[PDB]
């Protein structure tokens, strides 16, 4: 107390031996991280180039831009696990898992960048991308919000898992979405198969951090997670129909903004929690 | 003056964003890192266990002791970069080798923790051997060597990466060296197998130590390094001649200590200094 009463958190002078392992429920996602381990190198982009210019310019101008947002998020994601999550929590089959996330995240951001410079060649605008959390004022409220979290040194682990839970799970909910949309359309298999990659990783990481979560003796309240999420769906919602509108790929605003709320009630169930918004899915793709 | 002047080391706005690669170099390394990915899983033991019963009660003793060595040595090394190495270079390139490394690390660990696992049923000795920094006087000497390395205050991260690539180079040449002498031997394709991976890794490693170092401004003089160099030999040497002799399993403990000289020959003219102690290599098989 504060820290001592935690398991996860407290002093553990075996932190850095392996065996035996203890918790199997934790271990056992770190292994299955470890089992559907891929690289960008696994990807194969040679056919999109033709699929990326018979696009639309709008189409073009969303999925570069959704590409750049993700390629940004996942710096500031790895950022928190490289100086808070991996160091603060202490046992060990949680530090493989979070040490396995880190490598996970640079293969994300180096796929994200991978697609981009595939498809934009101009050195100006490929910049422009790379530099998105200062040059694209719709990643800005996404960003800072993900980053606050890193620096508030009063929140307790407790409150920042389920923060990063909202930016692996809500932040993302939209652009994974969008992309899912374009696989209906049958566009870009390059695009398309990584997103499944990368989508499916994230939900493990969303997974990972409600069984953190679980794990926890002294949990914050359902109202102040209900608040962190909340406030995290608005800021996704707003992003999607307002920032970067979802429109210029052809979907339906309004029906976005009910997936993303279905999403959060799937993670506050998942939390231990009781759903805030009470809606369905709207979309059968995903 | 002190540290902005490093560019390895000074203040980095873009560390979290991956591209564009600028340090070709040092990310083509993580790149040969990355494409070289295995896991446990892997490796088949199931042809050794014939092979670790024929061998001499002393012949166990000598290779679960070097097992043992090992796992403990590794979480040493992991340590650093999670709270050292990892944290304190800014340069992505850098950041992305050194979280991949934790990644293997840990991967390293649980082979090694498997094996003594699939050789020793024994629950007293499987005790006895994960807590080998407390249980062993042999590793004693190599695990606080490297500790005070991390808990280090002063030291320069010049001095510091020397230190552990003499750990990853040094500290665990011999015991590498024993574990080939096996292959000759014909004996236990599982370990010796498991064996070729790791000293691998470990020699990449190293391999990336040496690379920082060169990208250093401010390095430690020749005189420096030789001290932090010729000191980890004669504790490796004392290791395998004294604590754990290595004519336990039939090796020549003068040609040994030959070895040992030999390695940290190699390693001084990778840093850039001179051979300290001008030996040929013994060993045919390495
Ligand atoms: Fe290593
Ligand atoms: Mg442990
Ligand atoms: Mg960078």
């Amino acid at each position: 107390m504060g820290v001592e009463d935690e398991p996860l958190l407290r002093e553990n002078p075996r932190r850095f031996v392996i065996f035996p392992i203890e918790y199997h429920d934790i271990w056992q996602m770190y292994k299955k991280a470890e089992a559907s381990f891929w690289t960008a190198e696994d990807v194969d982009l040679s056919k999109d180039i033709q699929h990326w210019e018979s696009l639309k310019p709008e189409e073009r101008y969303f999925i570069s831009h959704v590409l750049a947002f993700f390629a940004a998020s996942d710096g500031i994601v790895n950022e928190n696990l490289v100086e808070r999550f991996s160091q603060e929590v202490q046992i060990t089959e949680a530090r493989c898992f979070y040490g396995f996330q880190i490598a996970m995240e640079n293969i994300h951001s180096e796929m994200y960048s991978l697609l981009i410079d595939t498809y934009i060649k101009d050195p100006k605008e490929r910049e422009f991308l790379f530099n998105a959390i200062e040059t694209m004022p719709c990643v800005k409220k996404k960003a800072d919000w993900a980053l606050r979290w890193i620096g508030d040194k009063e929140a307790t682990y407790g409150e920042r898992v389920v923060a990063f839970a909202a930016v692996e799970g809500i932040f993302f909910s939209g652009s994974f979405a969008s992309i899912f949309w374009l696989k209906k359309r049958g566009l870009m298999p390059g695009l398309t198969f990584s997103n499944e990659l990368i989508s499916r990783d994230e939900g493990l990481h969303c997974d990972f951090a409600c069984l953190m979560f679980k794990h926890l003796v002294h949990k914050p309240s359902e109202e102040r997670v209900r608040e962190i999420i909340i406030n995290a769906v608005r800021i996704e919602q707003e992003f999607l129909t307002e920032a970067l509108p979802v429109k210029l790929i052809g979907m339906n605003c309004t029906l976005m903004k009910q997936y993303i709320e279905f999403v959060a009630d799937r993670l506050m169930l998942e939390l231990g929690f009781s759903k805030v918004f009470r809606v369905e899915n709207p979309f059968d793709f995903m």
